[PDB]
């Protein structure tokens, strides 16, 4: 799915040390001394839209072509991937 | 993952862009755009942005709940929340 349970090895423990260190920067508690991270540890893989791809039946010089275009999400920057033809009508 | 969109002005505008970019390379002589017809397909491309972690961490022998965000591209980490003390899982 999008959520995953990971193990409590060095990488996970190091996350724990990071939490405590950043918490001491704020100070909502007393200076904290890192002990250990215990199970369970949850990992959420965050997905984001990069861009889009379009498939298009397009007439040019009275010839049927199949054109594909990629568009970026943030910038709407467009690019032509492929342009083949003539091809048969749907 | 695949989606059908109508052949309205926006779609036609994609057609105008495809022909124009083809003229720049030129693998089909000078072409003149006419129109785009059905069906038009749209595939939405997703990419990993980062990660969020839920931790049970002992600090000064108290059990806290910590949430940390980690970015995919930059490896940048941030502490989102830090509550406690909390009961053992």
């Amino acid at each position: 799915g999008e959520w995953e349970i990971i193990d409590i090895g060095p990488f996970t423990q190091n996350l724990g040390k990071f939490a405590v260190d950043e918490e001491n920067k704020i100070g909502q508690y007393g200076r904290l001394t890192f002990n250990k991270v215990i199970r369970p540890c949850m990992k959420k893989t965050i997905y984001e839209i990069k861009g889009y791809e379009y498939q298009l039946y397009v007439y040019a010089s009275d010839k049927l072509f199949r054109a594909d275009i990629s568009e970026d999400y943030k910038t709407r920057g467009r690019k032509l991937l492929r342009f083949n033809g003539p091809v048969p009508p749907p």
